[PDB]
């Protein structure tokens, strides 16, 4: 049922959750624990939608997935003063997905699922 890449997106994706243990990263940024959210961050991102999205088929190839995670740390770095538990969590989020997420395995995985591709 799952695509190769699908597969492979799922990986990274338990991967990168590893990596936010407090798990604020876990689903979208309501108004109610953030106040003013929704008026200030233009796109909004977390590991639920990015879940929904490959799930549904979405992603094209590792690279949106990877842009979709700096987005969403970067989001979190910005409405986040650089003292916050929130600021920390993503800097070592981002730090630690830059590694999974490395142009190195990010293309090397995707020669792999071509190279089996062709066996
Ligand atoms: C990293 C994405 N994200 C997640 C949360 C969040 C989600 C679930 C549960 C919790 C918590 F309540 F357990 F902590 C937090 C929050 S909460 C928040 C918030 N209230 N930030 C204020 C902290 C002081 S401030 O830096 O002056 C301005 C915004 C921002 C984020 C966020 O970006
Ligand atoms: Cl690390």
């Amino acid at each position: 049922e799952q695509t190769p890449l699908q597969e492979a997106l799922n990986q990274l994706m338990r991967q990168l959750q590893r990596k936010d243990p407090s798990a604020f990263f876990s689903f979208p940024v309501t108004d109610f624990i953030a106040p003013g959210y929704s008026m200030i961050i233009k796109h909004p991102m977390d590991f639920s939608t990015m879940k929904e999205k490959i799930k549904n088929n979405d992603y094209q190839s590792i690279e949106e997935l990877k842009d979709n995670f700096k987005l969403m740390c970067t989001n979190a770095m910005i409405y986040n003063k650089p003292e916050t538990i929130y600021y920390k969590a993503a800097k070592k989020l981002l730090h630690s997905g830059m590694k999974i997420l490395s142009q190195e395995r990010i293309q090397s995985l995707k020669q792999s699922i071509d190279f089996m591709a062709d066996l």
